[PDB]
């Protein structure tokens, strides 16, 4: 029964310093503020207490957001009501958004972007962190300067840590304490769930379109039913120009079945991410329909969060 002071009704109001505008994003409620004092851009999350208790989310975001690749906290307040967590701005769009119009990209370039995101969320998974919501619209820029260093893994409305029954925060390595079965396995699941998502990511870098949708339009059922199969062509016309390695990464983290299924650690012993150096640079023939992938994209996790 320890104090959390997530929990705080402070003095100073969260309108009283900040200054709101228009909205941003696409199920999370969100707005771009300016500082009342230094006038700078941020990006600020209104959360209904009442709906939702963002506590959980808060803490992750203030242990784990030092780390250069994940969505800074600035600032967060608590009128009673809602919850303000006011975090840094997204200037750079979204990351795929971005990529896929990019027409001279190659896999050298592509393995660098995967390598950087990984390497969060290999980090996160070891301080028994899942994200379990780690779709292309969630990486974004920070700013256009084009690099790595610049991306950003946000929203973590649905990220859930590690905790024995009693209590107690444990990494995925520290055993000794008693967690609940369910709860190791439903861990399990979750973490293999992201690398799943980036297993998308990655297709859609390469070849220019979603793995299990076509379009927007796409009915619930046949893209279950492709993402059940487990089925995914790796020999069609965009796909000459990619080499094996490619093709082998993207088979391995995409694999239906999650115990077969590669973790974050494996992904980066894989010589797509190691030996990097190798990798073709030569422009990936690709797909130009970055809006029908957006389309395609949203309609695929709109089945699978269906229940
Ligand atoms: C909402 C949310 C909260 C905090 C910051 C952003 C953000 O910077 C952002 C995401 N997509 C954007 N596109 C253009 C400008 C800024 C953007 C967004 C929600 C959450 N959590 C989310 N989409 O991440
Ligand atoms: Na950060």
């Amino acid at each position: 029964h320890s104090i959390v002071q997530q929990l705080h009704r402070n003095s100073i109001q969260f309108t009283d310093g900040y200054e709101v505008k228009e909205d941003i994003g696409v199920y999370s409620v969100c707005k771009r503020c300016i500082h009342k004092a230094t006038n700078m851009e941020f990006a600020v999350k209104i959360i209904d207490k009442s709906k939702r208790d963002p506590t959980e989310e808060i803490e992750i975001l203030l242990r784990y957001g030092q780390h250069p690749n994940i969505i800074t906290l600035k600032d967060v307040y608590d009128d009673g009501k809602y919850v303000y967590v006011v975090t840094e701005l997204m200037k750079g769009g979204e990351l795929l958004d971005k990529i896929l119009r990019q027409k001279f990209f190659s896999e050298r370039e592509a393995s660098a972007v995967l390598f950087t995101i990984t390497k969060t969320v290999e980090y996160l998974h070891a301080q028994g962190v899942v994200h379990r919501d780690l779709k292309p619209s969630n990486i974004l820029y920070v700013d256009e300067s084009g690099n790595p260093e610049s991306i950003r893994i946000c929203d973590f409305g649905f990220a859930k840590q590690l905790r024995a029954e009693n209590g107690l925060l444990m990494t995925p390595c520290y055993t000794a304490n008693f967690v609940a079965p369910e709860v190791l396995e439903r861990q399990g699941y979750d973490a293999a769930c992201d690398i799943w998502s980036l297993g998308v990511l990655l297709y859609t870098m390469l070849t220019g379109y979603t793995p299990f949708a076509n379009g927007p339009d796409d009915t619930p059922e046949e893209i279950l039913a492709r993402i059940g199969s487990g089925k995914f062509s790796l020999s069609g016309g965009y796909w000459n120009s990619v080499s094996d390695t490619a093709k082998d990464l993207v088979s391995k983290m995409l694999h239906v079945d999650p115990h077969q299924r590669l973790t974050a650690a494996l992904v980066l012993r894989h010589p797509w991410i190691v030996h990097w150096d190798q990798l073709p640079q030569y422009q990936l023939n690709r797909q130009d329909a970055p809006h029908l992938v957006k389309g395609a994209m949203a309609a695929t996790y709109s089945a699978l969060n269906r229940n």
